[PDB]
């Protein structure tokens, strides 16, 4: 799995 970033869902 990748541990890339979420922030696009957190905005």
């Amino acid at each position: 799995k990748f541990k890339k970033v979420i922030w696009k869902s957190f905005l």
